[PDB]
């Protein structure tokens, strides 16, 4: 089918990063995801910040309007489906602060149903094509087991709702996957497969604080001249998925808009000690910050990564440039894959030095991208001025 641009907006970026919905280049994008959502212990779901998600009224929200009305960030998500047709929301539920959530509730029948319920819920209330779901990571085989059973009942509420209003759009149901093989290896992805619309295969957090040496956090490829500076690829998870029986177009290539960085380091591969500063918090650098005065910039164009490093600081930075950008594109369309995903949408840079602008062009524009209509109707929402379309 065409090819899927997928990003996700984080809720918490309304705050100091200073980064709002309307900044969006809606155009770029075919999926939005919208995180992150949190579970009770009971499997109901819930959002995570009301004032950033339904209160805080933006330039053009009324203060008078008669009945029950949403604002916040989810009404500027409906604005720009109702500019873009062809760009569908998505409400992500989990993620890495809130994956130890999942257990409990996905352990039952009672659990399961809960989540399906409240997600479908939520999902109409406030406009969405769809849901994600990111448990990052099922432990073991019951867990991977009860997650098929999640996503088997979020799938039925689904084609229910659907089956309601037999004119109206299909919804997705989408979840972030693991490309550590210590973690996919232990879920059912054939089974898992059935059930899902498209995968967005997390390649990237491949080195970081966590490790003793300095490693490529992205890379497509294996380094064969230096292993220790590649612990990962993504083409090792791509290649395994797709023998697991998941069709290549249906993944989605995860991809980082910032960098982690290694201190008191001679270089890629070596021994480091702490992480230095970052953009936000330590460790972490986005990509529009990106190069730092002093560092050089070093492009492995074949295992398609780069990083920076200042030699004076002894500091490396592993984050894509335009290049490798371009690269991943290459072997998005080689491969056939289902398109590019990026975490996060606050830390692209903007104009010809984007990485999303990149991959998309590379990707053959945005005709090469999946075109299916998004849903605006949403009649059993319980806002007002959402169910009326967003007149004002």
């Amino acid at each position: 089918g065409g090819f899927r641009s997928v990003v996700y907006f984080v809720n918490w970026a309304i705050y100091g990063r200073g980064h709002n919905p309307q900044d969006l280049k809606a155009d770029q994008f075919t999926h939005i995801l919208y995180a992150f959502a949190n579970i009770r212990p009971s499997g109901e779901v819930y959002l995570s910040d009301t004032w950033a998600d339904t209160d805080k009224h933006y330039p053009g929200d009324k203060w008078d309007e008669p009945g029950n009305n949403v604002y916040g960030c989810i009404k500027q998500m409906y604005l720009l489906k109702k500019n873009n047709r062809n760009l569908k929301t998505l409400l992500s539920i989990g993620g890495w602060t809130y994956s130890p959530n999942f257990k409990t509730p996905a352990s039952t029948e009672e659990g399961r149903k809960k989540f399906a319920d409240t997600s479908l819920k939520l999902m109409k209330d406030l406009g969405f094509d769809g849901i994600d779901i990111d448990w990052q990571y099922p432990e073991d085989e019951k867990q991977a087991n009860d997650f098929v059973l999640l996503l088997k009942a979020c799938r039925e509420a689904l084609d229910a709702y659907s089956a309601k209003h037999p004119n109206g759009k299909k919804f997705l149901l989408t979840i972030a996957s693991p490309a550590g093989p210590q973690n996919y290896n232990k879920l059912k992805l054939a089974e898992m497969d059935k059930y899902l619309d498209f995968w967005n295969l997390m390649a990237y957090d491949f080195s970081g604080s966590w490790d003793k040496v300095s490693g490529h956090m992205s890379n497509v490829f294996p380094s064969t001249t230096k292993p220790e500076s590649t612990p990962f690829s993504s083409d090792k998870a791509v290649k395994d998925y797709i023998k697991a029986g998941v069709p290549a177009n249906k993944i989605v290539l995860g991809m980082p808009l910032y960098g982690r960085a290694f201190a008191s380091t001679d270089g890629i591969g070596t021994s480091f000690n702490g992480v230095g500063g970052g953009s936000w918090e330590n460790g972490v650098w986005d990509y529009k910050d990106m190069p730092q005065q002093g560092a050089q910039v070093t492009e492995l164009e074949d295992i398609a990564a780069s990083y920076s490093y200042d030699k004076n600081k002894r500091y490396l930075i592993s984050y894509d440039t335009v290049k490798i950008a371009g690269k991943k594109a290459e072997y998005i369309t080689k491969n056939g894959m289902g398109g590019g995903m990026w975490w996060e949408s606050s830390s692209d840079k903007t104009g010809n030095e984007s990485l999303v602008g990149t991959v998309v062009n590379g990707l053959g524009g945005t005709g090469k991208l999946e075109q299916r209509e998004n849903e605006l109707s949403y009649p059993e929402s319980v806002y007002d001025n959402l169910k009326n379309g967003m007149p004002s």
